[PDB]
């Protein structure tokens, strides 16, 4: 199965927290060792980078920072003032927006000469996806718990509104205009043939990725997570469609599993996110540093139950949990979503971490194989379960 | 256009180096921090790990060797005792043969053992290429300076012929005795399908690559490298086919150059490419750190000569002699292999480097376009020019 | 006594370096870790930084570069892929002068891209002296021994000619003439006062320290090195105006001396010293690691031996012979070059270090004081001496 | 059987530099790493500190030098701002001699003052020894190769006579007077007992483990290295103690093996050893970082061959070449001491390096077991071969 790349994945969450529940909205993520250590949302009193310097301060030294839009000057000082490595950006409509004209170009010609006198380096970084990434996206996505939930129970329709919704939001249609703000924000060695053509392209597609992910856990009919208080649904389908893009990093050939942490503080904070702030992320994946042949991918056909995957493979909330940004608070309430259902493995570790809530697919639930199983979920006490389904009141 | 990834550029050039011009002999490459710092052969005395450790010593500390057969127990208990961090092998019959027996088996469990016991991650790291990778090379390939020159004054037929005994060489026919080879080396992994078709499939693209390049400088007719001695033509030709394969690494958009530096030593060595040693290698790209949007990568068809890619590319020579692992000694013979011919701002740096010998295409030579020229090389004084034509004599 | 700082001897150094007795000529300076490890000029084939990569290659990463003049698109496109860590550059006519035009500014737009997409720091790093620091360098060059010794057998008059030369030669006396310059080479905000004035003021100070310390070894009369072959004069006293630049960084209290460490190579360079390249150099100085107040300063007038200097104190050539870049080749003509004589604890570390020539000041031979004596520089046997005095023939 | 310490080997081994065949002789260690990198002694002309200095610079960054006598204050400065991290000296007659006083005394504390303001730490580091290191070791020089060969064709009378010479040379016999030199050179808190008895009793086991070794390869009759010019036999004997004294660091469980490879210098260097110098050093062992039951240690004995350690075990002779601290230069004479006979798979690596001189004990010669044999040096040519035996003429 084709892979997401690391620098895709970022540049899609980031366009993903632009659209986090509530110039111009920016979505940031901040990750340091190829590890998410933040995700932030514009506030309507405080950007991205400047929220992002506040929850972090000199801990961005050395931090990669994927923006949804150009940052600011205000914003890029500070962020390059806090020691961070790249600031890759989505190469749209910056964040003091070119389409409303003199302060924003004045702004933009500040971002340049803060670009060209410090060791930060900023850029795109947007990669082209392979010829069958968007086909494979939107074939796992059909067959996705949640989708299969409500079939059971318009996907296409669904994901064409998305797709009409995240273009009008995330790409400049008018080629004049886009090639005016890539000369505005330095970008002029992308505003000719073919290098222009397969920028919009490379955008377009990550594009519709996104609208194909997101549309994987829609907004539909009365479908929702249920069976402490719940968060709100927006919230809840945002960090699922959070999950479900980290499930495509998955380095495992068959199925792709993610997880988010994310919690909700006592005390509101300066973030766009709100009181919510992330704590971890994860995917199924073997052991860091682990080759393509280090470890068998043999599933359960596998006549030697030796050389089966199971007991190689990290999980995506073992993976989320091990590699947390933040300490999970037993006093605030913390969410971990998860693609698909928690095995016997990981509802342990989910409970022993103090989770408090499991937004969680339940395709799976009760199934007992050889080496995987799903009975513990089911008879989980302590923790409050969320499962994709009618709202049931 | 395609790129050779870093592990596969390296698996092919430790599966050329076993084909050097002169228990199975083994080719090997020593790279540190993604540059190549060693090329060795096996020769009839000592095996290639052992040469490498003769050669480096303690700076094998965290080196990647790449080597065309796994390596015996005897080289691996010294590869790691010097502190090597990866040992990438191309998996088929290994050095100590295993189709000639129980010696061989005891030998690659002692290998497994070391392997198990040891800090150094001994694997197999050759990728899957681009579909339109191999198209691609054959069709450069049969656009290098070289075939073009012969035609003016066939190339398919020695394409098949190198594939042919290339495949002899370096893979296993029989499905059974690949199986058998990868069972008792610890691959089982990759014994059943589809990873051991995938593997097959993917050693047979290699092989295929590998193939190509080397019949783009063919030993065809009387060509070979011509107009203070000359090298033997099939050393010149397999440091060409070095060079070569190393053009396939390029950032530009448009034209692959590679250069290889090799020295030839006074005294004997241990080496099985005798004398001579490896110098230095590169091929063109922008300067160290740079993204994909950093630099222009404009052509002169570009209307602003501010915009052209030729102020900021690194020449294949300018980065042969910016990484080179050994010092050019001015009493030994030195030579540089370049795929194209030098430039204006090349052949100085060649010149001062104290390079004495220059094997080259020259195609290009007496052109002078607005940003490169190559008016230099023709009256170049002080260096021997080796060129590909007939042998005058 | 003032200290000159360490980016000033750089920048004074670079300066000088241009002015090696042998697109306008460069000199250069690669500093590593705070130690010279090469001085470099221009030659008639290639520029300082082209030599400079050819001889360093991936050693120059790190590396702080000081440029006379700012290096041309094609050096510094080398220097940055060679990963070097900042470029000082001298902020007269750069390397492509800008008074002969379109390609010279061309080449400046190159220059401000790379730099502008690098991780480099292509910087002006001179910085004003202190307002005694060239009344106490005239006071020094005045009281030297190569001043003295012609005394005792007009120093004003020099001085007078190389101010007049060298402000012809390293500043620029038009100030629109420089206004165009700075903003051509992307200096705009050093183009309006008082940071025009400021940055002019600056470098007249520096260019008048240059002038007062290379006419304190003056061309004067018949006056040179003197009493196996010797270097030609104009290079001795080059090398003896270094030592003597390094001697103002001095810690000592109250005489500060220079030393550096040059080489006769046995083949051509490419550099445009000639065969000659930089050893080691150094200046009397208390251990690295050494705080104000951690060792004595007090001189012989001390009543308590224990707390005087001498036991404490590393000589310049002990420090040019610690910190050398190179190793002393026995086959290779060696020289060192110190401003005053070698005392009775460095005679025996040069003579052993193997160092062919001591280019040394006369004044204290034969003296023998109760710390520091000078007793075997007169009875040196197997070590050529040359002392400055006027030509036996 | 028990191992000797690493502290204790470099004490050793200074102590016997002292004592190589040509103010107090003193004898230096220098170790990066935890691997030896230079054996130096004092000439009539310079310390052993200077010496080490000459021969390193900057490279004694980070090292650990230990020295046969604490170094004067000259020696102590510069090896302080070379940047050393420690240095251990052998607490007896300083090198400015105690026993002559006025002067020793102020160097002594002008020692103390420097030790007392610098980052290096400078310190008594000899360890005790287990109760069983000196029966042991006993045991083992008995039974080496060279005291067998004499015995074939006494060795306790050499011991004795090497005991008191030793014990005369290193030791302090009068307790009052060692008490004074404790006190002058700063080990005030070694001077009571039971720290003063303890001191002393350690410096004591480990002259009498010198004196055993030492004896181990004795001045015996015309005994001496024969059957392309040979080494002095004095020479020849003390690189054979040290390779006999590294054998003593061996991970083996049964047999330790040691290896010493010196290089001759075509010109004289400011050493003590002249000409000769320290390339490399080695012992028997499993690769770097194996723990203690990692690799297999079984002999022949057992029945699996794929658990006898023969298959893991590092070789002296590998390692010396492995960690060797200088190249091994072609024109250069070259010898490596070894305290066996190499075997088949050693004897063709030092062929390969270039070493032109093997001294070797010779009982081996011509066995042939199943996993290790000795038939190649019988045979070796190309390499002068020097055995223990009566001298032929
Ligand atoms: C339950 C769970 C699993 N994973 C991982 C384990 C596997 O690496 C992959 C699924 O792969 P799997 O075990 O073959 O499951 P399938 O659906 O393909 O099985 P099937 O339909 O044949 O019954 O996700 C995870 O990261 N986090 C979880 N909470
Ligand atoms: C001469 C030379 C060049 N290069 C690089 C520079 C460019 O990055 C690329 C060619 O790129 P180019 O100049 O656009 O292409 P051509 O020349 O084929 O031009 P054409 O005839 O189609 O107009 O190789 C190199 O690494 N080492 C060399 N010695
Ligand atoms: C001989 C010599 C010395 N030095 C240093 C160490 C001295 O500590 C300092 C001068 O310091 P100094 O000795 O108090 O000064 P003078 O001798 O001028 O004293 P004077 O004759 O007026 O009483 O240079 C040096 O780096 N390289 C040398 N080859
Ligand atoms: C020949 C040789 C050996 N070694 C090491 C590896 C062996 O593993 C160990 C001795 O271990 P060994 O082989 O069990 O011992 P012996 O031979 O004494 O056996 P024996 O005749 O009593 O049965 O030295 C070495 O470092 N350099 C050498 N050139
Ligand atoms: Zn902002
Ligand atoms: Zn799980
Ligand atoms: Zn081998
Ligand atoms: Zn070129
Ligand atoms: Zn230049
Ligand atoms: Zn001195
Ligand atoms: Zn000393
Ligand atoms: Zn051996």
């Amino acid at each position: 199965i084709p892979r997401l790349s690391k620098v895709n994945l970022f540049t899609l969450l980031s366009l993903w927290m632009e659209l986090f529940p509530a110039v111009k909205r920016t979505g940031l993520v901040v990750v340091k060792n190829m590890k998410i250590v933040g995700l932030h949302c514009s506030s309507e009193d405080l950007h991205a980078g400047q929220i992002a310097l506040i929850k972090h301060g000199s801990r961005l030294k050395n931090c990669d920072l994927y923006f949804s839009r150009k940052p600011c000057s205000a914003c890029l000082k500070m962020i390059v003032n806090a020691g961070v490595n790249r600031i890759s950006y989505w190469p749209a409509d910056p964040e003091i927006s070119l389409l409303t004209s003199e302060d924003a170009k004045l702004d933009a010609k500040a971002v340049e000469r803060l670009k060209s006198n410090s060791r930060a380096h900023v850029c795109v970084l947007l990669q082209p996806l392979v010829c069958y990434m968007v086909q494979f996206v939107e074939e796992t996505s059909y067959k996705c718990d949640f989708i299969q939930k409500i079939t059971k129970t318009f996907y296409y329709e669904c994901k064409q509104e998305r797709i009409k919704e995240y273009e009008m939001l995330f790409l400049v249609s008018n080629e004049e205009m886009h090639k005016q703000i890539l000369m505005t924000i330095g970008l002029e060695n992308l505003c000719e043939n073919p290098y222009f053509s397969n920028l919009r392209q490379n955008m377009k597609d990550l594009i519709l990725l996104l609208a194909t992910v997101a549309s994987s856990v829609p907004n539909f009919k009365h479908f929702g997570f249920y069976r402490n208080q719940s968060l709100p649904q927006e919230i809840a389908r945002h960090c699922m469609v959070q999950a479900r893009l980290l499930a495509y990093r998955t380095e495992d050939h068959k199925t792709g599993v993610g997880a988010v942490i994310w919690a909700e503080g006592k005390s509101r904070s300066c973030d766009g996110t709100g009181a919510m702030y992330f704590v971890g992320c994860g995917y199924n994946a073997f052991p860091v540093g682990s080759e393509y042949a280090d470890f068998p991918h043999m599933d359960d056909k596998q006549k030697d139950r030796e050389i089966r995957k199971f007991r190689y493979i990290i999980h995506a909330a073992q993976n989320a949990l091990t590699f947390r940004c933040q300490e999970i608070k037993p006093e605030e309430r913390s969410m971990i979503f998860v693609t698909k259902c928690p095995c016997d493995e990981c509802v342990p570790l989910i409970k022993g971490a103090g989770i408090k809530q499991i937004y969680a697919g339940d395709v799976d639930v009760g199934k007992k194989k050889a080496d995987i199983s799903y009975m513990r979920f089911g008879e989980l006490e302590g923790v409050s379960k969320f499962t994709w389904q009618l709202n049931p009141s």
